[PDB]
């Protein structure tokens, strides 16, 4: 059965596309902006080496602070996220931001090379450039199939903005209080995609592949804070990464 979309649901996807189109930026043209991005010799990709000099660590902080600050303006703009209390809110952001940058960072993805490219040469971004910024494999090498395994699905625009919403908005994020009404307003957002998906997504399995990459963010999440917190140990650490990304993933 193809339900068509409700009056409801079709306002909802006009506010997250035009929630999307005002907090996301294609040409990248805020990047030069950023503290620059720092390149030297790491061909070994030594630990040790990146640990000591973290070159890419203050551009790519800057890059993941300013992406955390277009989510929260994003989601402000999600139907129902108002009617979450503050802390609700503040507990739902907090818990999905690197998850969300990792969804929004697709559309400058490519596969042509397997780089984020964001202009000329020095805002491209690959394996390399991550383990600069003091991140090792077992996070760099599932993100790059990630974003390979997303860029395959080819998401209407309608979709990706409704993939980010129902992830900001999960209510089995730990120190959430109303999962309830977390649930409620996603189970709504679910069922806007699935009914999209039907009667708007031609032929040749798409929602349940965009539900198995949350899951698969879920992981990378995991990875991400373990890496984090071995990053925030090494001195003088703090000056290279932002108040926002210190309070959003310490
Ligand atoms: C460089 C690759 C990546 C991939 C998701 C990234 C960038 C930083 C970090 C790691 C971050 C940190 O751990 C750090 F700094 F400590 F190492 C932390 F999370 F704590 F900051 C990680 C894992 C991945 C990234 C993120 C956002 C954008 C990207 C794409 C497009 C836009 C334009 C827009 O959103 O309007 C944009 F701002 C950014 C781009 C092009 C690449």
């Amino acid at each position: 059965l193809r339900p068509k979309l409700s009056e409801e649901q079709q306002r909802i996807i006009a506010i997250l596309l035009d929630a999307h189109h005002k907090t996301y930026d294609p040409t990248y043209s805020d990047f030069c902006q950023f503290r620059p991005p720092v390149r030297v010799n790491d061909g070994g990709g030594s630990v040790t080496l990146e640990l000591s000099q973290l070159s890419m660590l203050p551009h790519l902080a800057d890059l993941v602070s300013y992406s955390i600050q277009k989510v929260i303006g994003f989601a402000k703009m999600i139907p129902g996220f108002r009617d979450l209390t503050s802390e609700d809110q503040i507990v739902l952001l907090k818990s999905s931001a690197i998850e969300v940058i990792m969804l929004r960072s697709n559309e400058s993805f490519t596969m042509d090379d397997m780089s984020w490219t964001c202009g000329n040469q020095d805002y491209k971004y690959r394996v390399s450039d991550v383990t600069k910024a003091g991140h090792s494999l077992e996070l760099i090498e599932p993100l790059i199939k990630f974003q390979v395994g997303l860029k395959k699905l080819n998401l209407h625009e309608e979709e990706h903005v409704l993939l980010m919403a129902i992830c900001i908005v999960s209510p089995d994020r730990p120190g959430v209080q109303d999962a309830a009404l977390i649930e409620a307003i996603q189970d709504r957002l679910s069922n806007t995609l699935q009914t999209y998906i039907r009667c708007r997504h031609p032929p040749p399995l798409l929602y349940a592949k965009m539900i198995q990459k949350l899951a698969d963010l879920r992981s990378l999440n995991e990875e991400h804070s373990k890496q984090y917190r071995c990053l925030s140990f090494q001195p003088e650490c703090s000056m290279k990464l932002t108040p926002l990304v210190l309070e959003v993933f310490g």
